[PDB]
């Protein structure tokens, strides 16, 4: 079997095995901030280097993976808690979509809310042009910021957030667990095809978004990730 | 909403949080050790001593879980290495079936493999009566001890597991990922809808058994668990 | 170490994590009302359901906590605003007292004010027969309402009150903090060895009560807690 | 009564109720960061400005205060994960000691660990020179790095801990509850008497420090505080 493993318990500047994108920056704590509180429009993502094969052309066999990560985001004086954060699946040529508007694209879609990406967005603001809910939620996208499926979630300023992800390669079943500040958990599952909505190798990571009026700290404080090819 | 959450990095004799049945010991390393080596049918089980509300019949409404838990099997000398260990869930009044035969029933069925739980086993020893996979598997049991699904896994001598389980509720989907010592993850996910299969009030552990030939060293090591339940 | 951890921002029906005993009902918006305005000499306690083992006779070890809470007392017409609350540990068979008269015993005495507890209380009402101070007042009680030691306190009818809770096993020191609606602290401390008062297993929880002319609602709103022993 | 409160939920470098003292700096997530990484011997502490009254000289009365605050403290490679984090209270005109080697001093002493202050340290580096215990500790300090009392804790790397304060003026207690990650609570209490230790008017506030290959990351996250002295 082949498998891809690795973990993150802080960040750093000079890491060849992460790529930066956009407007991220490393702090001194170790932590990941996906966006530029000062900038218009604002977008940074991170990836991990990587190309991670999900699938295998000669046999067929799809891989399923195991992922955990912590996040916080924290309101900043005057501007509305947006846009959110995503935990997305894309084909290893990915870069910041042309001409982004940031905002409820994620940093991951066009102004029309599609892209080429798989994702588990923490969505903090609702955008009524891609369908979004009246509260915070928790979404599963394909290929759009419209989410397939989405469940309520709150997103609390200033608490660390943990997130465990199970991609179930039989049953094509993405689950989610959300442990919140207030002890009490979130989940939401969807089966996605990543055979057909993906290519062969993809590159995994997060992104984070903002708008001229609407701007918040998004943190990415650690990532451990297992994933497992059957190659029979 | 109403949340259960506990979180053992050790276990002791005493502790009014586990109820104890059966041939279960705690070693002087905290790890709870389920069957008894020199018993013949030997059945061991540990629950988490408070009923849990997985379900409520005032809204419809159905819990969802987040649970993670370490164990170890370990060979002995002579005796063929069996039968196993069950993560499960039963009626709150749930005993080792009288009259055990241990064995494949893994301390919670009766000689025919029925029974009334839900659980996950991680199976070392195949029993062509409860129609086995011919190698060691991890599957998911719904009143049976002849799963509804499995998948080949290998049970590795001294080698610390670790298991992820999510129950999402609105899918109803259980979704395990089980890492491996050499690193590889295994998963296994099903629709099972607890509401339809369990009482409202539950008990949650683990079982582990064997036989006059089949014996082995079965370990917990650790166990979280955090599930939440919507009330309306 | 062994640790007992919880969390309840709200509280409901059926929870099989909580014991209700005599006259407690569970509000529609989640708050706990231990008595029954229309009863005479109400009383009603809610009880964590696991017991706590606070103290070892093997080792000779007793563990530490850390507890918040919040309540409210609202007065209501004709009736005299009394009797207050008792944030109580006793032993793990504790029940209502058999012939309970309510009123200045606060659901965990004897008519001549004696029992086996330990507790903090919230007194509302002067009864001579106990020694009570002239006003409001929180005392600290070790198996009598005839406070070890108390401070002056006002209840303000209607107003949310945060409490906090050390107990530090190693100088047996129980020291609490209360948040009056003024914003000022109010503070109270008393060494009390729980190893020498109380038996190995003990419950934690409120208790209030009233009498013929004594009446008034007592909210319990939200409790955290956590105990940890050092064990062998 | 003279009541002092005030609630930080992240901080701000340009904001006048707080005084920065040497290697300070306020992270964009809001976090102070004390200790400077590429520094030798780098020491860095934060003060709430406003001096606040603990005790009076024309009625003798002394203060009760209610506190509670969030830190973190992070590994970084190469340097050995030291010295740690000290809460303290000084006279109001209190400065990083003239000439100071950071280090064991934690900021608040000189050479031979002796200073004006009454602190709670989170001491992750075992000084034989002040006498401190062989392991992580938490410590009562009184005009001394040699504390007057210590209790083992554990200080997890990344991990946000949780610290609740409690002075009770009538028994002169100082109680601490310190919350860890693996969910276990730690607590120290000491009777320490502010009256004879320390001025009228006061300091309260957080230091840190390093030395040559002992460094690591030093987080103030938020804080909470209420006294209240009696003026009658
Ligand atoms: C209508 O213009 C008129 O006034 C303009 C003055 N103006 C207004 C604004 C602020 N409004 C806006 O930015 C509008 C766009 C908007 O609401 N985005 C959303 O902002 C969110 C946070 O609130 C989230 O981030 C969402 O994801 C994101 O979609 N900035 N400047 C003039 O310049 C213009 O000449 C004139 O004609
Ligand atoms: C066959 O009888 C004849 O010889 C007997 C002598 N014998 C044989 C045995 C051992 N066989 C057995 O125990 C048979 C049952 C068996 O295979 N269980 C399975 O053992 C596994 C480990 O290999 C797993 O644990 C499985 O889950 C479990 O089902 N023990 N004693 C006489 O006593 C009897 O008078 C005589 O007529
Ligand atoms: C004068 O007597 C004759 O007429 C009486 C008629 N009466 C009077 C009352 C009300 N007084 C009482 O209830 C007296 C007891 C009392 O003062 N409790 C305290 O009430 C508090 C609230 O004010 C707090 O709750 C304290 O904790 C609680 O101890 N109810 N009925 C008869 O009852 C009696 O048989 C008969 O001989
Ligand atoms: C033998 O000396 C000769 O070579 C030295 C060269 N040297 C050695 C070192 C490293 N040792 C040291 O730094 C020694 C001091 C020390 O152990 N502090 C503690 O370090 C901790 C982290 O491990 C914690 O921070 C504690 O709080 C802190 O007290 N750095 N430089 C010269 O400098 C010296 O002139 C010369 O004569
Ligand atoms: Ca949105
Ligand atoms: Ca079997
Ligand atoms: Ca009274
Ligand atoms: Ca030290
Ligand atoms: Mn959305
Ligand atoms: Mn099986
Ligand atoms: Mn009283
Ligand atoms: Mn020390």
């Amino acid at each position: 079997a082949e498998t891809v493993s690795f973990n993150f318990n802080s960040f750093s500047e000079g890491n060849p095995a992460i790529n930066f994108q956009g407007d991220v920056t490393v702090l001194s704590n170790g932590n990941i901030q996906l966006t530029n509180l000062n900038k218009v429009n604002s977008v940074g993502r991170v990836l991990y280097a990587m190309p991670v094969r999900i699938w295998s052309s000669a046999t067929g066999n799809v891989a399923s993976f195991l992922t955990s990560f912590s996040f916080e985001m924290k309101d900043i004086k005057d501007y509305d808690p947006a846009d959110g954060i995503i935990f997305f699946i894309a084909p290893e040529d990915t870069q910041i979509p042309a001409g982004s508007i940031g905002g409820g694209t994620l940093g991951v879609s066009d102004t029309k809310g599609a892209g080429h990406f798989v994702g588990v967005e923490f969505d903090t603001y609702s955008n009524s042009e891609y369908n979004d809910p009246p509260t915070d939620h928790v979404g599963i996208d394909v290929n759009s910021v419209d989410s397939v499926k989405t469940v309520p979630w709150n997103s609390v300023s200033g608490a660390v957030v943990k997130v465990t992800v199970i991609y179930d390669s039989s049953t094509k079943t993405l689950s989610v667990a959300v442990t919140n500040d207030n002890g009490d958990i979130t989940t939401i599952a969807q089966v996605v095809d990543l055979k057909a909505k993906l290519p062969e190798r993809v590159k995994f990571g997060f992104s984070a978004s903002g708008s001229l009026g609407g701007r918040q700290i998004h943190l990415i404080r650690s990532w451990s990730f297992t994933s497992t090819l059957i190659t029979t």
